[PDB]
């Protein structure tokens, strides 16, 4: 129920608001007195603290959270010493953020529970709007499987569901369809896609692109 | 096979260059450490040094043949918008730019940037209702009130049947996928059984989902 | 009736000496110590304070001022950011300071009211004096009509302004003598004009340059 | 076509050098920056990479044969001066230059410089009168007295004729021209016309002028 | 004639590959600095400038064919770590690393480092025991109880037999060595007669030899 | 009876701690705040200050002390600046840690009472051990001489000292015996060596090495 | 009676020190804290200040005093400056250190009083010392004329003045002769020259330089 | 035409090599700034750029083949005392070097500088002796006591003869030279005149000297 997030760079400021938005305990730590000043009013405590420092770690009382977040990028002595220190303090869970292919190997050895790469993960869910502009967004069910949302075009417009047989014609599943904000789950046979609308398709990648490119 | 221009091979570029290439796509890695060049090198289609802030340069790569470019410069904000400033005069139809922070957005829309990107500010999100909800992979959210979670089945939930979990009846959700041992089943039949560290997708309201999780899990 | 000077620079603190030797109200803001200290004297408040940090921005309560002067000049995202800062506080007029094509661009982008280049400007100025050695100061009507003051010569000396047929012979019309300080307005055709006296002329550039060329 | 030297291709400079030359007359670019004379390269005549603190180049730049040489250097002080005293060393004509501030002006004025500019400081001025008096567009003084200057007229001074504002008696002060949607007047007739956002030029007292803008506009 | 590979030239690793080429072994110095290249190029058996975090480099080294690889770098934490990594994922069979500090030292042990050194700390230790008893010259220790202990014999030993000294019963230790003159003698009969700045070898418990010299000494 | 400790490095940090672990009176010197507060717990007294600077050093009271340490490395130029300021201070004892072989040579000249090489030193003993990994430790008693602890191999697993008749034939003699933790003083010819235990061997280099290369 | 001196080197230090040491008013100012601290007991006031800072030169009372010496070398542009505040606070007497032959010139533009090249011209003295190790010191009277101290060799071991007969044989003059600190002025024709003396001799360069070839 | 070679062409050194040249020596100007070399060649019989800390680039400039050897390297105090160590080791029979402060002095003096020299130092003392007496124009001390004084003469002293200041018996001092005009005058009999702004020789007691300055002046 107690979280720490060392280092309010971007990933971890993002870490920071949104976890306190939920209306969680959160002690925000930095380095920059500028950036404690900022995160002061979204964060439950804002505390200056150089974390590669033992006593000020424990004059925390760093012990007492069951997660710590290090959010420390640029500075990656800082990101290795700073989790491992946590981890002599026998922190249950230990979330970090890597820089490399490297640092993510250190940060396994030492006993991180968690390894996070931000940038390079968000740079493959970009890349596939970049190649496929019709894709919003999505998630992968494994290396084959996903469930993709597609941005409806013209060939789509005032069509229905029956009409647009994914289940026989593309093995696929409609799950739902956004139009103007209003939303339909588990949509009917009877409902009607307009153009620029959002659809939410279940299946196979390639059965998904393939109705893209004959489909849509 | 559109053509990509990607300036900036940072962290987030990096990944962009390596993914769109082995999609199979013509891209150019252009960056102002000539490092990186030779580390990208082995992953894009050409890979040159140069500086995006030097127009001369910028010509030189021929940038006006893409039909889209991606001004990936975090840390150095001027360069990051002193490239998209002449990308738009260049008339590139498509320019997406990684922004560091909310500033930097307003002055990227000012100038006109078709797409702008905040790669830690989304994924500080993503993680943090990983971190406050453990039990939840990875999800997608279909608007503010709707989403479709990945959730990590239980001890609680070992061996029970989708009949026995009428999720949408008793929560008005809807399980779309069950993930065992790797093996992965798709619209599953009510019949079907889930077993405790299988992946387990569900769609449906926020707050009938985490009801879910609280009285179900 | 308020008026705030951001950055203290030669530009700037032109601007606020200037503005402040009129009789109004002035806010001198400089990052620098030193600089705060100097035109406190030449500012109705001065204040230390970084332009690009919003809550000291609020803190000078910069909302109250009508004309807000952004005269930061070498660091060019700083003068950008303060400038963005001041528009989404919705401030009238703000005048801004640019160093380059480039940076006149964003600024004009973003909402400036108006754009000075004040070296790039001088330039021109001083490079028709040195071009043209006669000429003390002018002003464009348009691309092609200016009014010059021009220093008389050895061949004007003790010539009239009927002798100097400016209006027939090169289509001008003398607007005034300046002699030893004492200054002449619409002067008469009886009127004498001195060597080393400041002579206004008006009409077409190449009319005047001709009258430069054959006349003086 | 007199032989122009410009040392220093910084803001100043590098529009007296564009200006200069746009003129058609001989200038030399000299810069210690590479980058600068690749950029001017294209608005001199000649362009060459130069320390003006090092006699041998300075020489080599057979500094001895322009009538005009202009400092512009304008951040190192010490440059700035260093340069000007090796070519008044060097009996150059007209040395003009370029200062910071109040004291860089007088060890210029000590060491010979024939005209010392403050582009800045008479700038600041000049916006000033805008600033304080929306309604001057540009002026030109006279004396510490007596001006000429450029005033949009507003709706009050729309459709009124010459002889309705008679400045020459209310006021002491004449009209020298009308600028209407770019189209200009000279010396224009009691009967001409001024409508509202064309450009009015004035002359006479500072004083007299203001208190006709007070009263008439 | 094994393989050793040394990377970091420095105060540390330059003592070891001078004494490793020395004693008639293949060593190869590996070092990021030009110029330490050639100074120790003389007392190596190839001497290569290299980046030993840049992995081609590390390949083209050849560092594989190396029983020994040794981690000398001590400054920079970092390099010195990334090195180590490498090395290991290079499945190099001995990785020996020198540490800064302990959490350096914790850092190396979980990334498997074969043998961790701490050149400075040991010395501490041995230095310290010398200046808090002047009489040790050198000494090694056999537990944390039982060590063997040089001794500069003073004036109150001068012309004393090991007889008239019977440390094996009055103080249980044993002596082992005098050494006179630089002249040395090993296993000294009981009528060998020590004079004083000899070098005197005794073994036994650190409190037995102690004692020794506050009552024999 | 009185120590201080002059630069606290990887060097002096050991001799001070090591040096008040046996309950001596150590002074800790450091310019660096950090390392004054890390080892302030280490020392019977911890100072700030800046041993170049002569007036710092009398306001230690640094003439009390019979042995002064200068553990400063890095900043060769105030190695020696402080040494010398000890000695015209007339410091009975003035121990100085070397860099390289000219910073021993000025330490040399300006009367330094002994000069140690830490790195030089340890690097030699390692190197032993890598060109033969069965040496654990050793002592020189000359340029020829030295007694060597090795760690017994399978070879000599359930062997006795009479066994290994080193004194004719190779003319050394076994000092010691080092089984699971317990020690043997002056073993017996009974005793039995088993692997992996310590073994303590006395004569010439090459005598011992030829053990090493035949018995073991 | 009140002297002031700017910028603490080597210089500015030794004027300080000798002037003070005969007694005089001086006020030392220096921009480094440990140089005040320093020269403290040296001076008979020392202050902190920026002497470029025209408020602080005001603020020290500099007016008052009739000479001030500006020793500040490294920064050329400091030392320019502040003499330019000084003439422009019409200060009597300003000595001023110049770093080379450019910064003479500025310095002389400007209205320095004295311009002094300590380094410069004191490479001289030592040059001709090492060219003539006979010479100890001297003083020129023009560029040709001079007064040299020489130290006597073996040659001139227990011989007179007379027997050295400079007046006709070198043209020169005998001023003094030091024996073990015993000095003679205006030396009689009986006095005795041992070797190792100081002999001070008077006359033109090249005869003196002749008596060094020929006699010494 | 001894052997002299310069290390560190500083003010100092650059002065020396300019002057030991001008006599028409053999003197080689050491640097390790490469625009130093060049602004001294043309005062230097030869000029190379080397590093004095650098043994090789030292044996390089057969150092060894000069009886003087001069470093005047200030600022960075290591060098000079690493190339005085060097030099000291290279036998080098004369090593005259520049000290920066008393310290400097002591570490020079204990590795065997053979002259160690304070011209900031001993030209402070110079100065010094004008500014609190600004009759003083040059000077040179005989001892502690004992000097010989320059003096410019004043209105107070014009016109007046030798025999009328009687210095030797008045003061116990000896009128040595007076220069007029440029025109100089050695050991000037009684009848000689005095008029102000000539140059005045003194000998004798400072105390001496000094009263009749304050008497007669
Ligand atoms: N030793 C330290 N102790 C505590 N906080 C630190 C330390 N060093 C850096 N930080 C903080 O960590 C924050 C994030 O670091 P930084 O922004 O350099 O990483 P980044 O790679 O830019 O991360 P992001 O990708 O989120 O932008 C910074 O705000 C900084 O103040
Ligand atoms: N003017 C420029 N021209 C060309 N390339 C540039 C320029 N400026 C920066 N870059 C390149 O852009 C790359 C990305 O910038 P950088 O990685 O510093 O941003 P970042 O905030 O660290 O992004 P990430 O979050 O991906 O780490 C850098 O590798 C740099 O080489
Ligand atoms: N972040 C900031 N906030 C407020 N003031 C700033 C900031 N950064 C710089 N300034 C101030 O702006 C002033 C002008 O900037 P600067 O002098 O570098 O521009 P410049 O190009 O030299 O302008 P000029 O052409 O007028 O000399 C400086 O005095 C500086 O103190
Ligand atoms: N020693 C030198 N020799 C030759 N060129 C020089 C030297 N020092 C500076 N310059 C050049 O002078 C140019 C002008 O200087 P700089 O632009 O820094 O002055 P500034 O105050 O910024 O002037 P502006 O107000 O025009 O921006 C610089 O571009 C620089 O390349
Ligand atoms: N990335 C790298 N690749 C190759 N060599 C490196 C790298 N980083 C450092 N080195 C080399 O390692 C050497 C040793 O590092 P360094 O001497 O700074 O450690 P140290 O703590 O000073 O060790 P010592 O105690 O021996 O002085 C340096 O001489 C440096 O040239
Ligand atoms: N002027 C000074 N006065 C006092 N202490 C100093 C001074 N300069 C440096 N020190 C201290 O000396 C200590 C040791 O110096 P440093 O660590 O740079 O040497 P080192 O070569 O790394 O030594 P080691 O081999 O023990 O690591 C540092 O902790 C530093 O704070
Ligand atoms: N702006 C300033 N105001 C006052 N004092 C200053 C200023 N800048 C430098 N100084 C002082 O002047 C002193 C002399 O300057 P510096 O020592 O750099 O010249 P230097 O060439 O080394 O002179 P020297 O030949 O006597 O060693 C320094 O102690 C410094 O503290
Ligand atoms: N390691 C080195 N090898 C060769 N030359 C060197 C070395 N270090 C310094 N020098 C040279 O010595 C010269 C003199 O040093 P520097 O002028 O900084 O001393 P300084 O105190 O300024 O002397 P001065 O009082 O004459 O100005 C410098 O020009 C520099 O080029
Ligand atoms: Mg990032
Ligand atoms: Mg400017
Ligand atoms: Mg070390
Ligand atoms: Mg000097």
């Amino acid at each position: 129920k107690q979280f720490a997030v060392i280092g309010l760079g971007a990933f971890g400021g993002s870490i920071c608001k949104e976890l306190h938005r939920m209306g969680h305990e959160v002690l925000a730590v930095d380095i920059n007195e500028e950036k404690v000043n900022a995160y002061a009013s979204y964060a439950t405590h804002a505390v200056i603290a150089n974390a590669t420092e033992e006593n000020e770690l424990l004059s925390l009382g760093i012990r007492n959270f069951e997660y710590v977040i290090v959010a420390i990028g640029a500075n990656i002595q800082a990101s290795t010493l700073t989790t491992l220190l946590l981890k002599e303090l026998d922190i249950p869970n230990i979330w970090v953020k890597a820089q490399n292919y490297y640092h993510h190997k250190v940060l396994e050895k030492i006993g991180a529970d968690r390894i996070i790469h931000p940038e390079k993960d968000m740079g493959v869910k970009i890349a596939q709007s970049l190649s496929d502009e019709n894709v919003l967004n999505y998630i992968d069910l494994s290396d084959e499987y996903s469930i993709v949302e597609l941005l409806a075009t013209r060939k789509l417009d005032s069509k229905s569901i029956i009409d647009l047989n994914v289940r026989a014609k593309y093995g696929c599943t409609i799950l739902a369809i956004k139009h103007h904000g209003d939303i339909c789950l588990s949509p009917a046979p009877e409902d009607i896609i307009r153009e620029q609308d959002c659809l939410v398709i279940m299946g196979h990648k390639k059965d998904i692109k393939r109705f893209e490119n004959e489909g849509m």
